[PDB]
């Protein structure tokens, strides 16, 4: 309880800062979880596809539960269902594998990672022939019903959506017996998602900003695109407040009640990342940061440098205006 929370429609308190775990590798992730929990983190964001749940599970078993440093009821754990696991028959075995890897009895939030499905099987990136992705045409509404059955089994407290557009979200609500509780999408001053955030508050979904720091060490990247953390306005607010640029980026979000999940393995950065509730931007400063909006998306799935992997798919979420 270093961080403040938001109330989900379920009644669960969701901390406004969580630890991101994308690219924290086995061999380092265990130390990150442990450091983050011990300095006050009560919110971990995970996914099967990140390939580190087995070692995250090792750290959680040591530190969380009856007899341990952290009670289980005070930890918010999120995971996500991968694209190969959209068929109703596969949703439950996928989740139980994640539960086993994590050594958990339940998840607090389970998200649908993408609205489109991949070919069923044990290959996370199944391919053709030409090396393009092999797709499966399971509709996200069918996946959603199968996810609801997990809530009934006590395996998950809340459900939600990742990389869904406003129309996909409303499509899900038209059939939802258990309403999604959270949308997780890319958000920061260059891609402010003001429209989609307003749409979510209308519908009772809370919003989690992924890549809240511009994800500065993503695996390829254009030479010529700006770096969010180097942004002049951000660097000058940093100096004004005696804070780091990352703290500026995160304060902007929690100030509008957007949940953030910054990833770090650096103990000093982990510490500072959750220390965003002791200062406040003036309306005019907020405005400066609201002026940076440029529709710059950093996280787009790519493959085979011999391209944008899914951009051409009919269910690709990023083609609508929001
Ligand atoms: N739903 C989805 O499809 C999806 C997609 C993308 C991301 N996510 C989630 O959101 C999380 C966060 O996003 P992200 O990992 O893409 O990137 P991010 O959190 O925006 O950026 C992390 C990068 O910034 C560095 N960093 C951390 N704190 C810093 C600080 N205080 N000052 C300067 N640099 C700092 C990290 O380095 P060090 O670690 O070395 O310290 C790392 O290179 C992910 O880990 C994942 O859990 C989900
Ligand atoms: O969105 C992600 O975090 C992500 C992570 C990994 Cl490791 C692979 C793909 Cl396609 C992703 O989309």
């Amino acid at each position: 309880m270093a961080a403040s929370c938001v109330l989900l429609h379920t009644g669960q308190k969701m901390p406004l800062i969580g630890l991101g775990t994308w690219k924290s590798e086995p061999g380092q992730v265990k130390a990150a979880i442990k450091y983050a929990l011990t300095v006050g983190y009560r919110h971990i964001d995970c996914a099967a596809i990140y390939g580190n749940e087995l070692e995250i599970g090792e750290a959680l078993q040591e530190t969380v539960g009856p007899g341990k440093a952290v009670p289980r009821e005070e930890l918010f754990v999120t995971s996500k269902l991968w694209n190969t696991k959209h068929h109703p028959e596969d949703v439950e075995p996928a989740l139980r594998k994640t539960l086993a890897d994590l050594q958990l009895e339940y998840l607090d939030l389970y998200l649908m990672h993408w609205p489109y499905a991949f070919e069923r099987g044990d290959n996370p990136f199944p391919k053709n022939a030409d090396g393009t992705i092999r797709y499966d045409a399971t509709h996200y509404k069918d996946t959603w019903k199968a996810l609801e059955a997990l809530v009934a089994k006590g395996l998950v407290r809340a459900l939600g959506l990742s990389n869904f557009s406003s129309r996909q979200i409303d499509d899900v609500l038209s059939v939802a017996s258990v309403r999604p509780a959270v949308l997780q999408v890319e958000c920061h001053p260059y891609l402010a998602q003001n429209e989609l955030i307003a749409h979510c508050q209308a519908r009772g979904l809370e919003v989690t900003a992924y890549s809240p720091l511009g994800s500065s060490d993503r695996a390829w990247r254009d030479p010529n695109e700006p770096v969010l953390l180097e942004e002049p306005v951000v660097q000058a607010l940093a100096e004004k407040y005696n804070r780091s640029p990352a703290q500026i980026l995160l304060r902007w979000q929690v100030q509008r009640k957007v949940i953030c999940i910054p990833k770090s393995v650096t103990p000093s950065r982990i510490l500072q990342n959750i220390q965003v509730f002791d200062f406040t931007f003036s309306p005019e400063e907020m405005k400066q940061l609201d002026a940076l909006n440029k529709n710059l998306r950093f996280i787009v799935p790519m493959l085979t440098v011999d391209v944008p992997r899914d951009a051409g798919h009919p269910l690709y979420p990023f083609n609508d205006p929001y």
